[PDB]
């Protein structure tokens, strides 16, 4: 019985000129030795490999060390080995052998007593072999989030959408996001399914008491389960209550989630996130810029429907010009408590600029405790087309100079803003550890009223039936030109590794 | 052989009067009972509590039931209830239960009871019958085997009654991602854990606790503006209910008066922090000295003068400010007015906030606020829970008073909107251990918490508006804290 263990690109590659695509994933080197390796004693493990997969593995590594070698070949020799390395004392010989069922016979015969797990470890020719057996229980696979030039490719496989879209394997075990060289990547493990305090229980028995994300997997550690499950709870134990827009709500108060910034970047994959829109609106913020035409002129129309004559008027502000949002966002954190007159006036100089202040802050005394900046202007809602939803954001350095992130959201819908809130600020905690020589570490977010929608609970549903693949990376590109927050331009991002699932159409409740 | 005890009883041990129960009727402690006496059984009982029990109650169903009577219709002492089940019963008896004093200081004497199933009434009432003194008393009140606790509940409430559960003892596919999650948990000297002993942890003060070892384990350490120092961590979280009790730290004394002037002056608008001082509240008094204010840059401040902090902008957002002294009346946003008037005539609205940052007044105040923004949130059910959001917090010190803080203006604003209180739900930024408060925190985590009071509003037919309320409309019932521990306040 029989596991296998590979590293793969979302399109199944694992190899180029008999040797691997990417550069060097030192975590997963970790990974394959621990998995490979361990054991309760009197035995050890065996590896099982072609010959091109044994002629790509440097000398000095071959054969692998405390686990039985066996090579299927039919013109390499178990002498041309030996030969080629002196055997160290307590090591075993390397066996060869001329296919993989011979390599399962000899296993048998001459080493039952002996070997614990059998783990096959490539290429493409025992890969294929071992699931036409059929003998694999498990894969261990190591998925690449980036794609690289590939010859060589793991087979397909019933649950290979794991990988990216198009007897079965399950996932039990998605980890979180690690990164080598600029590489995103994770693992995930696939299964072939087709009176102490004993007394203690009975108060506890009295005291105690449906959806839910791929259930199959048990192991949870990708981050993105935290915005999973919180679509889970809210449906199962949320309560249904009316709204400002007449679309019904299922909601809860007081939630929070927090995502790592320091290896990959939290865009979530199990439906497509608009990244332009989170960049472009972004960068408008920070222009102080209260013209969604703007932001409808380049494609991103996020503001439109609450910036109409119509829901302009039922605002009570006929004065305004359609897409002028009022002194919302940006403009408060640019600007907070200027006069506003409208969209096309200059506002340089009026007002607090909190962005240049936390900034500043952050250079000078990193541990100070008033690094705020918040949208919050009690005094100028009335004038806003919408007040603001993610309404105060904190700043943190610790001993290492490692940026953390906190935004507070009064509002958030789950199904549609939430996770466009989440790549939003924490591409501002990207922004600026950048401008400060600080290290990106972690976006947290506090959430007020966490609703979702009626209209949009099939479409969660369907969603939650996809398990997460691995967050991609985000790089800030020309980074010597870039000093100043308001340096950055639309065209200074770049997103490494984005393999998400299908969009999912979810209506704006207006 | 093993025994156990049920009892309820108030701090000073009391059990009854008058050969009854000398609180009013407590309906989950009776379940909680009959839940523990049943999984037969046997319950076995005094004389005179025999007598007590109601008789469509007498026979205790589905237990063994004994009395210890020498008197009536059943063994002559507790030595002899206890044969009587080895003999027979040996078969079909699991556990046994003792359930009066004398019997209780029975058991105790001849060493045999293992576990105590205890529900601490937080209030105190008339007895003349009392459970005897046990090493391992400090469970109740502050006045070789001892008795552990190993289960610390929640805290319930009936009838304006707080209480507590607590029991003492006498002293494949896991395979397959086994060797994975080694290797992710390797990377990564003593950890302090607050009374390890206790492993059911149900009481809502053990996230305080576990916030504290948190801190001390797993924070950093940094320097900071007072130049005192702090180990910290980023983004802390709590929750505590509202519907049963009130959840003023039980660890040490906190100081309640202070609380509920500071909110009181808070509600007012006021800034001058010599109305607190004159009331022994004294607070603010090291943050507006000359000296402090000075060194704000603000030697024009009149000593005492917080500044347009706090109240002022939830009263008077955005208005200019002038003194102390002066009458803000109808300037700026009164932002806590906003909110109840939209609690009660639109609860689904979701702008219910209140802000005390505003960055055009950040120079002129004494402090920075540290609690800056409140929201509230109304269920289908009519009841209230409050989120805050705190920038820096004073785990020692600050944290306990402004839990109480704002649990008690949720349990304001739940009355003047007839709304019921539910949660308190508090969100912290940078969550901060002082270094001169970690021995004295290290003994606070020493401590098991007691059941939390509970604060009831007095004259509720005369408290219409928030403004209403005043220092004598408050009684807090039930509150047995440990002692007050000495924290000193980095300026
Ligand atoms: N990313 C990853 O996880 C991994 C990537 N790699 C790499 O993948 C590509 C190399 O693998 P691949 O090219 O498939 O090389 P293999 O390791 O599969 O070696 C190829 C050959 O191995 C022996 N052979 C294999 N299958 C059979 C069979 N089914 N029956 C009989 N003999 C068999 C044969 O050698 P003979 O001709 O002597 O008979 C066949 O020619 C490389 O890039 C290697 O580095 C390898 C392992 C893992
Ligand atoms: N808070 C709680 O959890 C509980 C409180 N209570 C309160 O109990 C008061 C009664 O307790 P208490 O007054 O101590 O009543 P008991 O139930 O202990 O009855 C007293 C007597 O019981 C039998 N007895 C007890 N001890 C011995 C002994 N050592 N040797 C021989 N016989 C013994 C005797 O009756 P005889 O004279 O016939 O020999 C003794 O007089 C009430 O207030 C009752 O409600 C009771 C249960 C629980
Ligand atoms: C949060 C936030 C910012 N915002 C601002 C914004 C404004 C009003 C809102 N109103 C409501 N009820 N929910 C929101 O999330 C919301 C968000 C967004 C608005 C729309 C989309 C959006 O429609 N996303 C879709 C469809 C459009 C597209 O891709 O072009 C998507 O699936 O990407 C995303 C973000
Ligand atoms: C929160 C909040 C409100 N505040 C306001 C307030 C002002 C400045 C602060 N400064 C610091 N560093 N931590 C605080 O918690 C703090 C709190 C409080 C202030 C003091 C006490 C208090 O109990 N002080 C002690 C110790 C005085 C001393 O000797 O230093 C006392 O003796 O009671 C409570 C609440
Ligand atoms: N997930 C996965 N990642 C891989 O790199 C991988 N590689 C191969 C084949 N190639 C190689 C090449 C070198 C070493 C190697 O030197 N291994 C050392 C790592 C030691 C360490 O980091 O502790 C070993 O002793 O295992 C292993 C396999 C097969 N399955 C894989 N599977
Ligand atoms: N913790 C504790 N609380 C008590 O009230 C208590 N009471 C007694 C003695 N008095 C009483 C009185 C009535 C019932 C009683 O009626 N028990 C029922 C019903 C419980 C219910 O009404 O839900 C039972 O079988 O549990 C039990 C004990 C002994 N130990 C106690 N121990
Ligand atoms: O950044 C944003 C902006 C808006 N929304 C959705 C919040 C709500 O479901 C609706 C906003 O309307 P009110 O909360 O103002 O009703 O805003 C978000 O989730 N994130
Ligand atoms: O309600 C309050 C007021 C103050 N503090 C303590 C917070 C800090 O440790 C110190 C305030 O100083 P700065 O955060 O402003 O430096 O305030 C609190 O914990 N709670």
């Amino acid at each position: 019985p029989v596991c296998l263990v590979v590293a793969m690109t979302p399109k199944r590659g694992i190899g180029i000129n008999n040797g691997l695509p990417w550069p060097h994933l030192t975590t997963d080197f970790k990974h394959f030795s621990r998995v490979t390796k361990t054991t309760p004693a009197s035995r050890f493990n065996a590896v099982v490999m072609g010959r091109k997969t044994w002629e790509s593995m440097p000398r000095k590594f071959r054969p692998l060390v405390d686990r039985l070698n066996i090579v299927v070949s039919s013109s390499l020799k178990e002498e041309d080995i030996a030969a080629e390395k002196p055997q160290a004392e307590g090591q075993q010989r390397v066996r060869v052998c001329a296919s993989l069922p011979a390599a399962l016979s000899l296993l048998e015969e001459e080493y039952k007593d002996s070997v614990d797990q059998i783990f096959v470890v490539g290429g493409a020719g025992l890969y294929e072999a071992a699931l036409s057996l059929g003998v694999a229980s498990h894969l261990y696979i190591t998925r690449v989030a980036r794609e690289f030039p590939c010859d060589v490719f793991f087979p397909a496989f019933p649950g290979d959408d794991i990988l990216s879209n198009k007897a079965t394997y399950r996932p039990i075990f998605i980890s979180k996001t690690f990164s080598d060289n600029g590489v995103p990547y994770d693992f995930v493990v696939l299964e072939k399914r087709r009176s102490s305090a004993a007394a203690i229980a009975p108060v506890l028995a009295w005291m105690d008491e449906l959806i839910r994300a791929v259930p199959h997997v048990h192991f949870r550690g990708h981050e993105e389960f935290q915005y999973l499950d919180l679509i889970a709870d809210i449906i199962n134990n949320g309560r249904t209550m009316d709204d400002r827009t007449g679309v019904g709500v299922i909601s809860k108060f007081g939630c929070t989630m927090r995502y790592s910034l320091d290896q990959a970047f939290p865009l979530l994959t199990t439906k497509r996130v608009f990244w332009k829109g989170v960049l472009e609106e972004l960068l408008w913020f920070i222009r102080g810029d209260t013209n969604a035409n703007h932001l409808s002129e380049k494609g991103v129309k996020i503001w439109d429907k609450n910036v109409t004559r119509e829901f302009l008027d039922s605002r009570n502000l006929p004065h305004r010009e359609v897409g002028d949002i009022g002194p919302g966002y940006g403009f408060q954190w640019r600007h907070f408590g200027a006069a506003y007159k409208d969209m096309h006036t200059d506002y340089t100089g009026q007002g607090v600029d909190q962005l240049k202040n936390v900034i500043q802050m952050l250079r000078t005394n990193p541990t100070d405790r008033r690094m705020l900046m918040t949208a919050w202007n009690p005094a100028a809602l009335d004038e806003m087309a919408l007040p603001p939803c993610h309404l105060l954001c904190q700043f943190y350095v610790n001993d290492q100079k490692e940026l953390s992130c906190i935004m507070y959201q009064r509002s958030c819908d789950v199904g549609l803003g939430v996770p466009f809130n989440i790549a939003s600020y924490s591409l501002l905690t990207l922004m600026v550890a950048h401008v400060c020589n600080l290290k990106p570490k972690e976006f947290i977010h506090f959430m007020g009223n966490t609703h979702v929608y009626t209209n949009h609970v099939e479409a969660l549903k369907e969603q939650l039936r996809r398990e997460p693949r691995p967050f991609p990376i985000v790089n800030i590109l020309n980074k010597e030109r870039i000093k100043e927050i308001d340096d950055f331009t639309a065209e200074d991002f770049e997103v490494v590794g984005y393999v998400p699932h299908g969009r999912i159409q979810m209506e704006m409740a207006v």
